[PDB]
């Protein structure tokens, strides 16, 4: 607990130059476009350019606490806007790109962002998220729930019960929800396309989850600026910060990035909208 495996913390970035970074997105459009299932995974990566920082950069929680100096916020969790990564996924969702979404974090911006729940799995749970013991049925507030590892907060459940609700921030020792991850492991094994967008991977099973696609010769990219666990067996990796390689890719792939109207929970995914017509990939 004060002894837990933080990994490897602080790793050097790196930064594909700009000639060869634009080839990269050119061929993750290309597997984009040929794909049957594309399922993205997300870390803490993904909300650094939103003020949060992540666990293992530079300046990373973990990094940080290990060299005795403090992790910097740039804002509140309840402030915090989603990014382009974050409505680009959105987007994708929504004219059928993106089968499903695997995230480890628990910042509650892809719930906030507007992405459906039920195309989620939120793998370590979601700091707005409370949980009643009794019913399992689940609140999403517009505020953090103030507890971490599964406690009681001191509110009741109100379904037409009385239950204890308790956050959903698995600690160390906690095991995943059952649900979240059998969703996730089914997604990855079916797809034929993961993309892992700002996780380091050293996690397990959520980092070991795109492998999963590897299986019946699937694609797997990393979008990471650090090295990642899972290096050796990428089809491509890509070494950029991850709103100019998402920009890119939806500029290829000619979908605009929409508009936060706000926070917002979509608990079921809308009817996909027309997407453009697909190139021809000789
Ligand atoms: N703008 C960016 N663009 C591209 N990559 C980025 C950017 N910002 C950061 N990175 C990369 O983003 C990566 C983030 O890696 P880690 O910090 O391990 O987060 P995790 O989500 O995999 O942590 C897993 C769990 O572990 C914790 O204990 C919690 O339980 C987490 O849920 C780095 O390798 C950065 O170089
Ligand atoms: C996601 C990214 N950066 C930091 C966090 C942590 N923020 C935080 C800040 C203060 C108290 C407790 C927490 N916390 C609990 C789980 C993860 C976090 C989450
Ligand atoms: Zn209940």
């Amino acid at each position: 607990p004060f002894t837990a495996d933080k990994g490897k913390c602080g790793l050097p970035e790196i930064f594909d130059p700009p000639e060869e970074l634009e080839r990269k997105v050119w061929e993750l459009a290309r597997l984009v476009w040929q794909s049957s299932s594309v399922v993205f995974h997300t870390g803490a990566g993904i909300s650094t350019a939103s003020g949060i920082p992540d666990f293992r950069g530079p300046h990373g929680v973990w990094t940080m606490e290990e060299r005795g100096l403090a992790p910097k916020f740039d804002t509140t969790f309840e402030s915090a806007r989603p990014t382009q990564t974050h409505m680009a996924l959105v987007q994708l969702e929504r004219v059928g790109l993106l089968r499903f979404l695997v995230s480890q974090n628990v910042d509650g911006l892809h719930v906030r962002s507007g992405f459906p729940r039920d195309k989620l799995a939120e793998l370590h749970g979601n700091m707005f998220v409370e949980e009643c013991a009794k019913c399992k049925t689940q609140y999403v507030r517009d505020t953090v729930v103030g507890t971490m590892g599964l406690k009681a907060t001191g509110r009741l459940c109100t379904v037409a019960c009385r239950g204890e609700l308790r956050d959903t921030i698995l600690d160390w020792e906690d095991s995943l929800p059952d649900r979240d991850l059998a969703l996730a492991d089914e997604a990855s094994r079916n797809a034929d396309l993961s993309i892992t967008l700002g996780t380091s991977l050293q996690i397990r099973p959520s980092g070991n989850l795109p492998l999963a696609t590897k299986r019946r010769g699937g694609r797997l990219v990393i979008v990471n600026l650090q090295p990642t666990k899972h290096d050796r067996h990428a089809d491509l990796r890509i070494h950029g910060y991850v709103d100019e390689v998402m920009t890119r890719l939806m500029k290829h792939l000619g979908l605009e990035i929409p508009a936060w109207d706000g926070p917002r929970v979509l608990e079921r995914a809308l009817p996909p909208l027309p997407r453009p017509p697909t190139p021809k990939l000789e």
